C-alpha cells in the first residue's frame, strides 16, 4: 500500500506539472507545508488534494487563465487535466476526505507543486533500495 506505484504516477503528474507554465501558475494556494510538520502522512494527502482541487475548481474557467491563443488554451487545459489527476491519485493515497487545512501562508501554485515533488521524490527513495 505505502509503497504502490501509485507514488510512481503522482511523480509523473508532477514532473509534467512542473515543466509547464501558464498564465495561473503563478495564482495561490494555501501552503500546507508552512506547518509544523504535526500530521500521518495520509493528513498530507489529504490536505494537498483538498487545496489542489480548490485550486482547479477555481481557475478551471477563470478569464485569466484560459488562454488567448491556441497555444495557451491548450497548455489551459493540460494543467487542469493533470491537476485532476494528480488530485484523484492524493486522494485514492489519503483514504481520507475530511481535513481542514488551517494554514494563513499562501504560495503560488508553481513553488507548491515543487515541494510536493521533492516530498514524492522523498517517499519514493524511502520505499526502494
Amino acid at each position: 500500500h505505502k509503497c504502490d506505484i501509485t507514488l510512481q504516477e503522482i511523480i509523473k503528474d508532477l514532473n509534467s506539472l512542473t515543466e509547464q507554465k501558464t498564465l495561473c501558475t503563478e495564482l495561490t494556494v494555501t501552503d500546507i507545508f508552512a506547518a509544523s510538520k504535526n500530521t500521518t502522512e495520509k493528513e498530507t494527502f489529504c490536505r494537498a488534494a483538498t487545496v489542489l482541487r480548490q485550486f482547479y475548481s477555481h481557475h478551471e474557467k477563470d478569464t485569466r487563465c484560459l488562454g488567448a491563443t491556441a497555444q495557451q488554451f491548450h497548455r489551459h487545459k493540460q494543467l487542469i487535466r493533470f491537476l485532476k489527476a494528480l488530485d484523484r491519485n492524493l486522494w485514492g493515497l489519503a483514504g481520507l476526505n475530511s481535513c481542514p487545512v488551517k494554514e494563513a501562508n499562501q504560495s503560488t501554485l508553481e513553488n507548491f507543486l515543487e515541494r510536493l515533488k521533492t516530498i514524492m521524490r522523498e517517499k519514493y527513495s524511502k520505499c526502494s533500495s
